[PDB]
């Protein structure tokens, strides 16, 4: 059950829900109806799970490639805007949030991974990731680092995965062949060997995640990292003198991030459907609006014309979409669960050390293709509550 | 039941008529010698497979066509050759549905196919369409009656209103089923269990009403319809009711859809008596006298047999049986059509209670009907029933302390 | 994990690892690098495993099947012969270790299976199966039996099975079709039959193994058995009188044997791939190399063509190459695992009289062509590990 007569919104706890909820203040104060803004954790499998027994939240937050597979599991509402309000938005934010000929949520912003640099402490970033190494050999003498990132979420290390020519589906004659996946060919190899062999020469650490990354290029520990717009209002927050510019090349190539379009989905369980359009249409996606978001958490480069031209003046967004430019716009077919996960896995269990760097990604090009019930996610699942199973078992067996 | 050597142990369903195939048994007996064991295990296309796999089970069992390509895939079905003589006493059609890659893998018996039945009393004109009875229900209810009941946990009996709109199971093309192409999430599947739910979200209908529930209550007089096939005519004699048999309504204007069965009979492969079996299906059941035996204790429907058919065509409940049936379609008897059955079982019951929402329940539907398979969904599915019941075992035992 | 500057090699228990440690002896006199040899149980399924960790030997010994599955797991690394190497090996056995275009093994020996006959208790071995039975019947009069032969595993049972018309996969249109496997057609499901019914009729115990079997053999209490050029040694060493001859045929077809050639590839993460390239090259595929190993256990018709111009003349040879060319040679794509797991637990199954024939044949052929991550034996796993929690659990509500 949805309550009817009031908005739930879900989005995730890095975005700007503070200003995304002022919006929903507004609503409340033309229109008597109470909009309430939620994070909760694991959103983006949290909303399949409950969305699919009719529950959940009205409006749902996520990057656009997750919602193809919503939108075949029957979860999503198609959207109706008209004409006059398809023009507001640029054409290829709407071509990420088509799926099978329909429009599937509205797009509200571009975002892409840029390189984040201390000024003070690097006033001149390495143009290759080649020069890392050395770079942070220099700086551990100053008792610094080079460079932390997120490398639990598959996400942050894909740019230089790709960046030699790692792919996630070849896109060939109009459509994403599934049968044919990238994450295994020479430059995919290339890349998440150096990869490996940063944290082999302790350049970098596997268990570094986004919170920890985060703290230590916010205090100054370290001297870049790889991140999104919505990370650099923290930064303002804190004492960092920062620059946003191109990543770093590889091979002598332009590392390739895939670019997300932040989009706002409507429940198919919803009975609120025509309040969710209203919210979107005429509150979030204005000027006044997204301005109340970024103010909170910085959007990238929102889909809505009008507020873009202001932000295009600004050079971190400049970055960003040099960055995105470089990359490619991510795939929404249902296939990107299988993908993302696979790669997760190969990153995470090559950078461990557990498996060798072509065991790995030779297991996640098996694994990003394909099939249904038995997926890679539910094995380990599975797996994981055996263990549990198991642990509770010996635990009883003790006491008896 | 390791299958004993000079004996026949037929495995019949619980609603077809057991006793009247039991007395062409002991017709057999008394000619033969060979003793007859008629019986009607629950849940016995499941129960089958299992046993047959392993050598066991009855030398001979009952069914519609639709789960005998999977048995036969399996291995399990002895291939059956009839003389030509034979064969030309059956309709050619009901040939073709036991017919698994060239090769007949049972005799098919009577066609099989799901009408509206009413009391004539309660209701003298009978709705020709599904969206008028709701306003029909709502009139019953004032009188302390319902317009509606029939079995809600087999999706055999929902099966039709899905397909009347446009659902389909596997696409058929070019002569064969692409099991790539399901349509159980399609505009029109998804329309028709949307007006299920409705029914139900309407209290016009219960999801928790079975077969012998919906039978009870059209036999007592207590609600206007219900649906069902020729074997649940007997009951209704029984029950003295003023009824008729007559097409189903229709849905956004289409006819109604009903999957038709040929009740079939295969012989087991580990069968040491397959001449035997043979003989019984051949000589004893598929006479005039024997399929009569059947017939009048559950009718059969439009049996197979030319000579007897022509005798039962002229009731109007068969002519409206067969109307029906030509109105939906002859099952497939492909292997996946397993897959198809629990998953279309899961989605209608989920949907029904409300656990799931129609369009997600037939979104997974469509994705499990096509499983390629090792990892099937009703594996998943027992697999997490088994260990929730261990994770049950574990809290009461750590309670216990 | 893996030392470097030093050669760990595996290589299977029943082949001669005494005579290839003499070879890694005499390496290591001319160039001081310390070769070690070592058996471990369940070598096929250790090495991928281990492997996959960076860890186990420089060089992996095994019959080219599993080959292909090796490389695609990305565990292989692509052997650099170069041309005059090449030239030394028969063509037909660098054809076995092609993968996808790249050689990623070197081939060493041909391996097939005979019929292997006491000539003192059969002086004429039956030319059919057919007539075995009856062979059987006359010899248990004398206290000793026709026929014992390895049944755990499917390579012992696998040329009775194509005989009639059993195969793997079909070749056909230039590559195998994992799509259409042929161990549940009429001749497939006619071979295993008769196999059951030798059991059913006491000629033969569906427990017989590899020890059994070799053992009733030696000790001259069985008349035949099926075994390949690795078993002679020990049939040598006993006192019998044996011959190696053509298998029998079925239904008037010769059996067909699945054909081996044992092969040595090179762990891709050794860091001691030029020592492997070298000690193989020019140490083992050399004629004192070859007859070292050989002189331990035969090795069969080996890849290198000046040694085998010898070995051709020896008629134990001669009857091996002739049941070679009435079979085939074994796929070496990565379902072959599938495949073998399958047809492994189709004949244990039915042998042990647990399923009919043809209900573990279909089984089997929907196994073989199977999808990814649930295969046959991960169900296997989990029933296993099931039954035994549930025991755990009975185990302790005994103890109230
Ligand atoms: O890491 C895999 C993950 O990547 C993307 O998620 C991004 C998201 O797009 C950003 O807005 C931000 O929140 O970082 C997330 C990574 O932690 C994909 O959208 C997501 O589907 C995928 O699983
Ligand atoms: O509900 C799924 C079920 O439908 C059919 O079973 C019928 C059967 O054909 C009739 O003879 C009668 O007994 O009612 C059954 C439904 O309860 C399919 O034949 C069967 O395979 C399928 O599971
Ligand atoms: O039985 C299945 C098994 O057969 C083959 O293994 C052979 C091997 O090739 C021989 O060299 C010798 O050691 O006997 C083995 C049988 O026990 C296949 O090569 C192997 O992949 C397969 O599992």
């Amino acid at each position: 059950k949805i309550e009817e007569g009031k908005l739930v919104i879900w989005i995730n706890g890095d975005k700007g829900y503070n200003g995304l909820a002022e919006v929903g203040k507004k609503f409340e104060k033309d229109t008597g109806i109470k909009v309430t803004v939620e994070h909760p954790d694991k959103l983006e499998e949290k909303f399949p799970q409950v969305a699919a027994t009719g529950d959940g939240p009205d409006i749902i937050f996520w990057a656009h490639d997750r919602f193809g597979g919503y939108a075949q599991s029957g979860l999503l509402a198609e959207i109706t805007p008209a004409a006059a309000f398809q023009d507001k938005l640029y054409p290829f934010t709407w071509d990420a949030v088509r799926y099978n000929g329909k429009l599937i949520a509205y797009p509200i912003a571009v975002e892409a991974l840029s390189l984040i640099y201390n000024k003070d402490l690097l006033p001149n970033p390495p143009k290759t990731w080649e020069e890392i190494p050395a770079l942070d050999k220099e700086l551990k003498a100053k008792g610094k680092s080079a460079l932390m990132f997120n490398l639990q979420e598959p996400y942050f290390t894909w740019p230089l995965i790709a960046a030699d020519g790692g792919y996630a589906f070849k896109y060939a004659a109009g459509k994403y062949d599934i049968k044919d996946v990238g994450v295994d060919n020479a430059g995919a190899k290339a890349g998440l060997t150096f990869l490996v062999d940063l944290i082999k020469n302790k350049h970098m650490n596997a268990d570094t995640d986004y919170s920890i990354a985060e703290a230590a290029f916010n205090k100054g520990e370290t001297a870049m990292t790889i991140n999104g717009p919505w990370a650099w209002s923290n930064i303002d927050t804190s004492a960092v003198n920062y620059g946003v510019t191109v990543l770093p090349t590889f091979k002598g190539q332009p590392s390739k991030p895939f670019v997300g379009v932040l989009s706002a989905g409507i429940n198919a369980a919803s009975p609120n459907k025509e309040l969710a359009k209203e919210f979107l249409e005429n509150y979030l996606l204005t000027d006044e609006g997204l301005e109340a978001v970024n103010k909170d958490k910085p959007l990238g480069a929102v889909a809505l014309k009008s507020y873009e031209e202001e932000l295009a003046k600004d050079p971190r967004i400049a970055a960003t979409m040099e960055n995105a430019q470089k990359g490619e716009i991510m795939p929404n077919i249902p296939q990107m669960s299988a993908f993302w996960y696979a790669v997760r896995t190969a990153v995470i269990n090559a950078a461990s050390g557990r498996q060798t760097v072509d065991a790995a990604l030779a297991a996640a090009q098996t694994n990003a293709a394909a099939m249904g019930v038995c997926q890679e996610k539910s094995k380990d699942e599975l797996e994981d509550e055996l263990r549990k199973m198991q642990a509770q078992m010996k635990k009883l067996q003790e006491q008896l």
